[PDB]
């Protein structure tokens, strides 16, 4: 995240941190996830499109720091990895960038809810907040583009959603942003999402309830003028999310 505030998992009980083991031993961090139900998690496919092996990942439902066992955590494995069957990635625009990582502990169990481990809500057919609506995003991503190290503590920020036609202007994304994408950003461009926060939760507060509206996907740079962050329009994929769970 760029700027923003340092939070803790207790404030984002549905945030899952996805790791990957290497042939050798080392374990580095990959992307962010959202817990939909005990046995499931939803992210983005570009995080896994290069190593489609389920045995390669590790997910955390309760970790505050990147190299620490923040009280109350639980370690998981990926029982099933379902990628959207038509993913493609252009120069910037990432098509059908949504995925499913069915978790399971070594004993064979799913997520066990607590003050720290909870889940967010699925949207409904044709119902996304109207532009201008502020929402939040959580992630261990970069703080400044000019870095090579992810922040040792989880961060969070607020951004405003932008209309479709506004994000489709020439000095923005043009026609590289379809209807199945959302755009959001600080109107002063000081805070934003960046590499590492990919695949994380874009939570808007729709109708009193917190909802997983977007999914960190792509974006030109990080916090650049007239260059919002793009997100997958979660709602649209209801008949998909549904038919595979
Ligand atoms: C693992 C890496 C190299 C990788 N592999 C598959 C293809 C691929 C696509 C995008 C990325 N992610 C990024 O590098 C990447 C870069 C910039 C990003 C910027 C935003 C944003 N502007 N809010 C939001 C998300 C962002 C993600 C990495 C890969």
């Amino acid at each position: 995240i760029i700027g923003g505030e340092f939070t803790t998992i207790e404030n984002q009980p549905w945030f899952a941190a996805i790791y990957r083991r290497h042939r050798g031993g080392s374990v580095t961090y990959v992307c962010g996830g959202s817990l939909m139900s005990p046995c499931w998690v939803i992210s983005a496919t570009h995080c896994f499109i290069d190593y489609p092996k389920k045995e390669d990942y590790i997910v955390y439902l309760g970790r505050s720091r990147l190299n620490s066992n923040t009280q109350g955590e639980m370690k998981f494995e990926v029982e099933n990895l379902i990628l959207h069957k038509d993913y493609s990635a252009d120069t910037l625009a990432h098509h059908n960038d949504i995925a499913l990582l069915k978790i399971r502990s070594k004993e064979g169990r799913c997520a066990q809810p607590s003050r720290t481990i909870q889940t967010i809500c699925l949207p409904s057919m044709y119902n996304d907040p109207q532009f201008g609506t502020s929402c939040e995003i959580t992630g261990f991503g970069k703080e400044n583009s000019t870095d090579y190290l992810y922040p040792e503590q989880l961060k969070m920020t607020v951004v405003k959603l932008i209309s479709h036609r506004e994000c489709q202007q020439p000095h923005y994304y043009g026609s590289e942003v379809t209807t199945k994408m959302l755009c959001a950003a600080d109107p002063q461009w000081k805070t934003d999402s960046c590499q590492g926060d990919s695949g994380g939760p874009l939570v808007c507060s729709l109708q009193g309830r917190m909802t997983l509206t977007g999914i960190v996907s792509w974006g030109r740079g990080c916090a650049l003028k007239d260059k919002p962050g793009v997100y997958t329009r979660v709602s649209h994929f209801l008949p998909w999310i549904r038919s595979h769970t």
